[PDB]
């Protein structure tokens, strides 16, 4: 079916639940063994939430390659992205030194250092240009450059430096302030407006690696992400629009990490975000 009808076809019938469980029942089940050994408990938030082995991206180092983190590549839209759970106490210089060696450009985080009182992330970023970052366990530094807040996002302008090599390299954080401590937001408006501008930046095309994108556990705003970007995509790309099937989309996209959208009602919030934004596409 086309999505917009298909969407109030949902409504009026209340069955929600009853297609996010589906897609849940058909979703892949791949091994995640390197995430669940022994030496590896202190670099995973929830025990639940493991990076597959065949997606899972590799730190360059010989001691320990782990993080949690899967690379999603998409190929009829010529898209890649990683995604990632928010950064630890004990693992902020493994997550700068995967974006180095993936030579992104761009860093999308969408939550809040604590919500529900509780800390959902590491503070990763420095907050003043004069107090910069050292991560001596991967001999990177980090300074704050500029920052520019909006109503809805905050945009930073950041410097990664290898102190190995006395390279340097200029990094965009694009933070999304405004996700509700529950539920999901009653319009995609300014989720939409937050794309483009990531979009607008470079940080997504092939000229540069993949984009970081994370939250909490990276499956669930995160999934809303990616899935809302390749959908639009695929709308611009073939003759016929109304083909692109967001469910299949999304089912494509759990080949490469479990999870990827948490809740009924993120699924819902997902088809509004693409329906709306194929209107303004135009
Ligand atoms: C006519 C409908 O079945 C549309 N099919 C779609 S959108 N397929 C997608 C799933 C992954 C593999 C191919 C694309 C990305």
């Amino acid at each position: 079916m086309e999505m917009e009808k298909e969407f109030e076809q949902i409504d009026k019938s209340g069955s929600w639940a009853a297609i996010y469980q589906d897609i849940r029942h058909e979703a892949s089940d791949f091994p995640s063994r390197v995430a669940k050994l022994p030496k590896n408990k202190n670099r995973n938030r929830y025990r639940d939430v493991s990076p597959f082995d065949h997606s899972r991206i590799k730190l360059h180092q010989e001691d320990n390659d782990y993080i949690n983190a899967s690379l999603i590549k998409m190929e009829e839209a010529q898209r890649s992205y990683i995604l990632t759970q928010g950064p630890l106490p004990n693992t902020v210089g493994h997550f700068w030194e995967m974006v180095w060696e993936q030579k992104s450009r761009g860093v999308v985080m969408l939550n809040r250092v604590m919500e529900k009182g509780s800390l959902k992330c590491a503070q990763y970023w420095p907050q003043k240009e004069e107090k910069e970052m050292i991560f001596e366990d991967t001999n990177l530094k980090l300074t704050l450059i500029s920052e520019d807040i909006k109503s809805y996002y905050t945009v930073r302008q950041l410097e990664l430096e290898n102190l190995t090599t006395q390279e340097t390299r200029e990094i965009l954080h694009f933070h999304y302030t405004t996700w509700p401590d529950f539920g999901v937001p009653e319009s995609p408006a300014s989720f939409l407006n937050f794309l483009f501008k990531v979009r607008e930046s470079g940080s997504l095309s092939p000229e540069h690696g993949p984009v970081v994108v994370h939250c909490s556990a990276g499956i669930g705003r995160s999934g809303t992400f990616c899935l809302a970007d390749t959908c639009l995509l695929l709308m611009d790309k073939r003759k016929d629009p109304s083909s692109v099937d967001i469910k299949k989309v999304l089912l494509e996209m759990r080949k490469f990490r479990m999870g990827l959208i948490q809740t009924a009602d993120q699924l819902r919030f997902s088809y509004l975000a693409v329906i709306e934004g194929a209107k303004f596409i135009m």
